[PDB]
C-alpha cells in the first residue's frame, strides 16, 4: 500500500473533491477495527455527516471518534468464541487491515522492520468509516451477516466493502451475502466483494450474485524474496517476508533425523512430528514442503531457521523463525550441499526487493469463474493489488505466528484488492454523487485496462474486465446502467461484459442487447471497434451512436457467430468517441 495505490497510477497527488469525500461513509463488514491504529487518525476532521444514523459500541474499552463514526458486532447466534471479545474491536487485525486499505489515512515511514518502508495510505483518506464486525474465531455467520447490513443500510452507508466469502460454489444458492447485498442494492449501495482464495482451479469463485462487484487478486512491480547462500558460496533466491536479520547456522535435512517411529519417507517433509527434535536444535531444517507458522511450532519448535519449497511462489508470507521457500532445483542443489562436506551451513538474509515487469498477473489462489450458476454473467470482474499489501495491523494481533512491534502487516488474498477497489469505486463516488451502484461498477470495469492472456490463459475467468485505472473510471463517458428492477433473457441484462456457453467444435450464433448512458455534459459520436478472434464473427447494428447530453440512452445488438475449438476464447467491443473509450470484454466457453 506504501506501493500499490503508485502501481495504479492513483499519486499522493491526484486531485480530491475534499468536501464531498469527508462526508461519505464506508461501512465495513470484516473482523472489527483497531481504532489506535495511525491509520484512523482524527486530526483536523470536521463533526458527521448530520444524516449519518449509526452508533458505536462503546462499553467495553472502544471508542469512536470522527474518523470511525460507527462500530458494532454480531454474534447473534451462540456466545463469543474462544480467543474472541465482546464488542467492536479487532483482536484477529483482517477488518483493520481491509478498512486502512480503503480508507486509512496518510501515515509516514509506515514499515514491517524495514520491510516495504513509505507512505501507507487508503484510496479515500478523508472517508468515514463504519466498523461492522461479523467475522470472528468461530466464523461468519449468515445471520450476522444479513443483520450487520441492515444496520449498515439504515445507519446511512454510502458504500460496502465485504472481505468475506469462499463457501463451496455449489452452496450459492443458500449463500447470505447474496441477500444483504440485494437489499444493499436497492438502496442505491454497492458491494465490493472478494472473489476468493481458492484458485487456479476453473470453477473456484462463489462471489456470483450480477450486482455484485468481484474481484480478483493479481500482483504489483514489488515483490518480496528472501536470499539464501548456502557453504559453497552459490545463492538461491527464495520468497518469504522474512524480517528477521542476516544469519548462519549449521544445515540438516528432514530425511537423515526422523523421529521415533518416522520413516525418512515422510521425514523429507519434516511434517507432522516426522523429525528428531534433539538432532534439529540450533539448525536450518532443509524441507521438501511448504507449510504455516502452526506446523514451525507443532513439528520445529528447537529449530533457528527453516528452507522449504514450491513449484508456486509468486506471493510471500511470514513465519515465526528466519525461513525462506525455494525452487524445487535450488532445494535439490542445497540437499547436495548437505551430503557433499558433511558439516554444511547456510546464511538465510533479511528479505530485499526485486521489481517484476510482468505484473500485474493474477496471482495463483485467487478464485476463477466461469460464474457456477450462469456461465453467461462471466466473473470476476476486475482485478486489483491484492499480493503483499502492507496496512494497519493492532498492536496485540500476531504477525506470521508470533509477537512483532509493528503498526503495519504484510498479507495477500482477494480480501486485500476487494478494499482496494472499494476504495477507488469511493473515489469515483466522490465525483459522481448521483450514480447508482451498477453505475460506479460499470465505470470502473468499461475503464479497466486489459490483461495479458498470455501470462493468465483462463483470460477473463480469471481477471474478468482486467485491471483498475482510478483516474480513467472517474470520466468513463458511457455506462451500463441498471438496479434490482432488471434482476427480476440472460445475455439480455445490461451487464458492462458479455458471455456465452457454449459445445466444443459446434458452430453458433447468438445475440446480446445493452443499453449505454450518457454520463458526459458534451454531445459527441461514439463508433464502435470490435477485436475478434479467426474462428468467430462479431458485429454489432448500429455501430455508431451520438448522444446529444448528460442522460441520453442508446442501445444496440452484438451478435456473435462461430465456434471455439478449445475452453476460453476471448473478443473485446470498444465505443470510443475519441475523448472516452468503453471496452467490455467478450468471453465465449467450451465450459
Ligand atoms: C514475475 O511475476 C510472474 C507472475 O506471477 C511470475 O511468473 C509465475 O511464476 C510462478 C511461480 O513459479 C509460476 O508457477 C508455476 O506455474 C505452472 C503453470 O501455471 C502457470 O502457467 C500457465 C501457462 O502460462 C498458466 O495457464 C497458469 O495460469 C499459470 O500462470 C505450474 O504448473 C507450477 O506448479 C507453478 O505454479 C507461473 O507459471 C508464472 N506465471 C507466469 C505468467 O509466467 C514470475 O516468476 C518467474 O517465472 C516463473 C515461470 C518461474 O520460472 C519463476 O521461478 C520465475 O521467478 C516472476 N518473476 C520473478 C523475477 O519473480
Ligand atoms: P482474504 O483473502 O478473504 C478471503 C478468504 C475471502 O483472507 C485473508 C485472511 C488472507
Amino acid at each position: 500500500t506504501t506501493r500499490s495505490w503508485d502501481f495504479l497510477g492513483f499519486p499522493l497527488t491526484v486531485p480530491r473533491r475534499s468536501q464531498v469525500e469527508s462526508n461519505i461513509v464506508v461501512g465495513v463488514l470484516d473482523t472489527g477495527i483497531w481504532p489506535e491504529s495511525p491509520s484512523f487518525d482524527d486530526e483536523g476532521f470536521s463533526p458527521p455527516p448530520p444524516k449519518w444514523k449509526g452508533t458505536c459500541e462503546t462499553s467495553n474499552n472502544f471508542r469512536c471518534n470522527r474518523k470511525i463514526i460507527g462500530a458494532r458486532s454480531y454474534h447473534i447466534g451462540r456466545p463469543i468464541s474462544p480467543g474472541d471479545v465482546n464488542g467492536p474491536r479487532d483482536t484477529n487485525g483482517h477488518g483493520t487491515h481491509t478498512a486502512s486499505t480503503a480508507a486509512g489515512g496518510l501515515v509516514s515511514q509506515a514499515n514491517l522492520y524495514g520491510l516495504g518502508l513509505g507512505t501507507a495510505r487508503g484510496g479515500v483518506p478523508l472517508a468515514r468509516i463504519a466498523a461492522y464486525k461479523v467475522c470472528w474465531n468461530d466464523g461468519c455467520s449468515d445471520t450476522d451477516i444479513l443483520a450487520a447490513y441492515d444496520d449498515a443500510i439504515a445507519d446511512g452507508v454510502d458504500i460496502i466493502s465485504l472481505s468475506v466469502g469462499g463457501a463451496n460454489p455449489r452452496h450459492y444458492f443458500v449463500d447470505a451475502i447474496a441477500i444483504g447485498s440485494f437489499h444493499a442494492v436497492e438502496r442505491g449501495i454497492l458491494t465490493s466483494n472478494s472473489a476468493g482464495n481458492g484458485g487456479p482451479n476453473f470453477f473456484t469463485t462463489a462471489s456470483l450474485s450480477p450486482w455484485l462487484l468481484s474481484v480478483a487478486a493479481s500482483t504489483m512491480d514489488r515483490k518480496f524474496v528472501t536470499q539464501v547462500q548456502i557453504g559453497n558460496g552459490q545463492s538461491f533466491q527464495g520468497v518469504s517476508i522474512n524480517t528477521f536479520d542476516n544469519q548462519y547456522y549449521p544445515l540438516v535435512s528432514g530425511r537423515d533425523i526422523p523421529n521415533t517411529g518416522f520413516d525418512k519417507s515422510t521425514s523429507r517433509f519434516c511434517t507432522d512430528k516426522s523429525v528428531n527434535p534433539n538432532l534439529l536444535k540450533g539448525k536450518i531444517v532443509v524441507c521438501e514442503a511448504s507449510f504455516g507458522p502452526h506446523e514451525f511450532f507443532k513439528s520445529l519448535d528447537g529449530a533457528a531457521g527453516v528452507l522449504m519449497t514450491s513449484n508456486t511462489r509468486d506471493y510471500a508470507d511470514s513465519y515465526p523463525l528466519p525461513s525462506s521457500v525455494l525452487d524445487p532445483n535450488d532445494l535439490l542443489a542445497t540437499l547436495r550441499y548437505i551430503y557433499s562436506i558433511r558439516s554444511p551451513g547456510a546464511t538465510i538474509f533479511k528479505s530485499t526487493t526485486i521489481l517484476n515487469a510482468s505484473a500485474p498477473v493474477v496471482v495463483s489462489f485467487s478464485s476463477r469463474g466461469p460464474n457456477r450458476a450462469t456461465k453467461d454473467v462471466i466473473k470476476p470482474d476486475i482485478s486489483g493489488p491484492g499480493v503483499e499489501i502492507l496496512a494497519a495491523w493492532p498492536s496485540v494481533a500476531p504477525v506470521g505466528g508470533i509477537r512483532r512491534n509493528t503498526l503495519f502487516n504484510i498479507i495477500s488474498g482477494t480480501s486485500m484488492s476487494c478494499p482496494h477497489i472499494t476504495g477507488i469505486a469511493t473515489y469515483v463516488k466522490t465525483y459522481n454523487p448521483t450514480w447508482s451502484p451498477a453505475a460506479i461498477k460499470s465505470a470502473l470495469m468499461t475503464t479497466a485496462s486489459p490483461m495479458n492472456a498470455r501470462f493468465n490463459p483462463q483470460a477473463e475467468f480469471a481477471y474478468g474486465s482486467g485491471h483498475v485505472n482510478p483516474l480513467k473510471a472517474v470520466r468513463p463517458g458511457l455506462v451500463y446502467d441498471a438496479n434490482e428492477s432488471d434482476y427480476v433473457r440472460v445475455w439480455d441484462l445490461n451487464y458492462p461484459s458479455f458471455g456465452l456457453s457454449v459445445s466444443p467444435s459446434q458452430t453458433f450464433n447468438q445475440y446480446f442487447n445493452r443499453t449505454l448512458t450518457s454520463v458526459a455534459p458534451q454531445a459527441s459520436t461514439y463508433r464502435a471497434m470490435i477485436s475478434a478472434p479467426q474462428g468467430l464473427t462479431i458485429s454489432v447494428n448500429p455501430n455508431v451512436l451520438s448522444f446529444n447530453g448528460l442522460g441520453d440512452r442508446k442501445s444496440f445488438t452484438l451478435t456473435v457467430r462461430g465456434s471455439i475449438k478449445g475452453f476460453v476464447v476471448s473478443a473485446s467491443l470498444v465505443w470510443s468517441d475519441g475523448v472516452h473509450y468503453v471496452r467490455s470484454p467478450i468471453t465465449i466457453t467450451s465450459l
